[PDB]
DNA sequence: TGTAATTAACCTTTTAGGTTATAACT
DNA sequence: AGTTATAACCTAAAAGGTTAATTACA
């Protein structure tokens, strides 16, 4: 019988809610999510096995909104190819140092001018000399 | 004899008071800059002509710390030079319609990998056509 | 004239850019 | 040992967009 930590004006109760969620202008519902709601607002407390079925999903979702403007399978490529780590990558294209490691695991989205100067350098990789 | 509207606890006196201001990493000092200054807090209160004067000030340091890493001439001439118009040039290279007129102006700075596709593309305009 | 092109405030979301941890690898 | 990649966490900036106010300029 916990009362809400937020508006004190509702009691937590077990159930279950669609959870709207929004990335990068991309919408979708994380559905059935299981935890403790707040009668009167918007509070809510998982546990640790709703929490992270929860911030999976979350997770999950955003790389597929990445996934639909660059595939991350790509960028790993022509940074193999053209013989850089992600740090000399992150140098070159800007992003700081774990840039890279966030566009290959596809938890963020690169500046468009990067996925284009990506897209030169695929089919032209000798022109990396002239602006490294 | 007005009292600071923030601190009520010291009073606005006219004087001037050297600035420090930081854009992008580089530091400077905006010196003598008139204004009504808290004795107790570092409240301000700046007259049309006094604030005027600043942002003027504060507008042309961080013009001039973007012309550092890339001239605002370079990327107009690019940009014309591949037959784009602001709107059409933030399509191909990214961040929003107003893009180009920030960079142009010399108030926002372009990503890495924006000028450097601009300087790949500079002296291999034809490259345009693989990527638009 | 009035239509496109650009500059400008101004707003919210997301990355840039970096620190520190962890772990794997060389 | 240092190198590489991943991960979480920060602040400061630009991304991306809405609206308005301006400047070229058919
Ligand atoms: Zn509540
Ligand atoms: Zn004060």
């Amino acid at each position: 019988h916990m009362k809400c930590p937020v508006c004190h004006q509702g009691e937590m109760v077990s159930g279950i809610k669609d959870i709207p969620y929004t990335f990068r202008g991309r919408k979708t519902v994380l559905k059935g999510i299981h935890g403790l709601y707040c009668v009167h607002c918007e509070e809510s407390i998982m546990n640790k096995e709703e929490s992270d079925a929860f911030m999976a999903q979350v997770k999950a979702f955003r790389a597929s909104v990445n996934a639909e403007t660059v595939a991350p399978e790509f960028i790993v490529k022509v940074r193999k190819k053209l013989s850089l780590t992600q740090k000399e990558a992150s140098e070159i294209f800007g992003g700081g140092v774990n840039a890279f490691s966030r566009y290959e695991k596809g938890n963020a989205q690169p500046h468009p001018s990067t996925i284009k100067l990506l897209r030169v350098l695929d089919k032209h990789p000798e022109l990396l000399n002239e602006i490294r």
